[PDB]
């Protein structure tokens, strides 16, 4: 007849892989996935702990591109948002979209962290999933989580849409069947219009037999979105592509088909088949766009406005805060940790630079200085010395720096004075360094060995002898070792020959032992205490 047109916009990545797809049909708009969003959980909420691999790079955020395309299309409302799975690069902008546009319904299969067998593949799935459910209820939007056969087949404008892999698969106890990764759970969408079929399968893989199962059921299509961006290890199996036999494959990725490197053999196998393969990646246009005509798909991408220019660098908001647009971005702003000209800066999820504050991140403490730059090496904060390692983490415990040892307390604060560490005693200077050798604390001397350990008992250093008491304190004056008396001088050193103590003269032998009841080398007499009997005449 005469509708206003049928189009599909695959939002272009800057790099990496992410799915956001706009369906346009006779003035109706809907989305299949929504791309990566700026937002992410920082670990401050125990429900959504920080996990290695959660996306924080502006290079992977599709938010600007999604909302620019919708605005450029004069979208007033979305008939539906379909979410294929809970990965941030698919579900990311759903809540932002629900906050921005009226939405009639969201398709969202059940998820829980428990149904994923691998701890290492949880990331921020639940955070993204909860955002959809929470924001949908807050904006009045029905979430279809229990898709019936009836639900699975519906009209959208001129488009006929059929879903596959839509059921929640459960065990005897009604809890979700376990899978290796949420990719296996991908909600499949097949779109029919103007005699053309388009397959849209999110990150579908064959680990739990999904490609084996749905290949034969889906059958011949024209345009196939590649499953899972670029992967050929577990997705896009030969049987699946033979079953669908597309003339055109669109990858939502800047990468070639990939399996530990370019999968050149798979690339060639696709060519031998006459399949056209296109990457939805661009620095210049928000989307790879096809006009879906009876006589074929027309690439109309460049018929839209190019991405606007931007001024790179640091920018100051109206409220005095800082945000940043990297010169290698296409306008997307920095969030989370970002290395900028040799310093590390942390930006919150809305893109604001944090300054002059402690920040806990992935179980370590960081201090963001005046400029925002994370502290490195010694830093004095609120009157206390702290030490930050080469990775900006506040150190605790023993730290070696510039050929000296330091100890940082449990709260990061530098230790000075006495420390009992692992059953032994150490002493740190007021400037923090662990002291070796002779150290004066208050009005007592102590002797620490080469490793800083306070010594006890008799010692010899540089030809002189000292006695350290059990507490470590250097002895001064009289000391009995076994059956002999010794005298330690003011400097601690063991005396030899004649010494004067308390107006009496005492003779210490070669070996430091006190002569008692006998004659000195010159023939003087000493009493039982070793004191010289002054009245007794010299006698040789
Ligand atoms: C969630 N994630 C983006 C960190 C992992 C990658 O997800 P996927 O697109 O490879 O399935
Ligand atoms: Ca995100
Ligand atoms: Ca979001
Ligand atoms: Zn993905
Ligand atoms: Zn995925």
């Amino acid at each position: 007849q005469e509708s206003s047109g049928n189009k599909i916009h695959f939002i272009n990545v800057q790099e990496g892989g992410s799915d956001a797809i706009i369906l346009e049909s006779n003035g109706h708009f809907a989305m299949v996935d929504t791309g990566e969003d700026y937002d992410f959980p920082d670990g401050s909420d125990s429900r959504y702990p920080w996990r290695e691999g959660i996306e924080t790079s502006y290079k992977h955020v599709l938010t600007d591109r999604v909302f620019r395309r919708l605005k450029e299309l004069s979208v007033q409302k979305l008939d539906f948002i379909l979410v294929t799975h809970t990965h941030s690069d698919h579900i990311g902008n759903v809540d932002e979209l629900l906050s921005t546009y009226p939405v009639d319904r969201v398709y969202l299969k059940k998820y829980s962290d428990s149904r994923i067998t691998n701890s290492e593949r949880l990331w921020d799935n639940l955070y993204g999933y909860d955002k959809v459910l929470q924001t949908a209820t807050e904006t009045g939007v029905s979430v279809i989580q229990n898709i019936t056969q009836g639900d699975a087949h519906f009209q959208f404008g001129d488009m006929d849409i059929q879903l596959y892999n839509y059921e929640n698969e459960t065990d005897s106890s009604g809890e979700l069947k376990k899978i290796w990764d949420d990719n296996s759970n991908s909600l499949i969408s097949v779109v029919k219009v103007n005699g053309k079929k388009i397959y849209l399968g999110g990150d579908l893989d064959n680990v739990h037999g999904a490609e084996d199962k749905y290949g034969p059921l889906i059958g011949k299509v024209d345009l196939m979105k590649f499953n899972h961006h670029h992967d050929t290890n577990k997705s896009n199996t030969k049987d699946f592509i033979k079953n669908l036999s597309p003339s055109l494959i669109v990858q939502t990725s800047d990468s070639l088909p990939w399996k530990n490197g370019v999968d050149s053999e798979y690339v060639n196998w696709l060519k031998e088949r006459g399949i056209e393969r296109i990457n939805a990646a661009s620095k210049d246009y928000d989307a790879t766009v096809f006009d879906i005509r009876k006589d074929g798909f027309v690439n109309i991408s460049t018929s839209y406005k190019p991405i606007p220019s931007f001024q790179a660098g640091w920018h100051k908001s109206a409220y005095g805060n800082w945000w940043y647009q990297a010169p290698d971005s296409t306008g997307e702003y920095a969030v989370g940790w970002n290395e900028i000209e040799g310093e590390w800066y942390y930006f919150n999820q809305t893109g604001i630079l944090l300054q002059n504050q402690w920040k806990k991140w992935n179980n370590h403490w960081f201090y963001l200085t005046d400029s925002g730059a994370s502290a490195k090496n010694w830093k004095k904060i609120d009157g206390i010395w702290y030490y930050f390692n080469k990775e900006n983490q506040m150190e605790i415990g023993w730290v070696q720096d510039k050929e000296q040892w330091y100890y940082l307390d449990v709260d990061g604060s530098m230790k000075t004075g006495w420390l009992q560490y692992m059953g032994q005693w150490y002493y740190f200077a007021p400037s923090g360094e662990m002291k070796m050798g002779w150290v004066k604390d208050k009005e007592t001397w102590y002797y620490m060995d080469s490793t800083g350990v306070m010594k006890t008992g008799e010692i010899e250093v540089a030809g002189q002898h000292y006695y350290l008491e059990d507490s470590g304190a250097m002895k001064q004056g009289w000391h009995k070792k076994a059956n002999d008396w010794y005298f330690y001088k003011t400097d601690g050193s063991r005396a030899v020959g004649w010494i004067k103590d308390k107006d009496k003269w005492y003779f210490l032998k070669e070996n430091g032992q006190l002569l008692v009841n006998g004659k000195t080398p010159e023939g003087y007499t000493v009493d039982s205490s070793g004191a010289w009997l002054v009245d007794v005449s010299i006698e040789k």
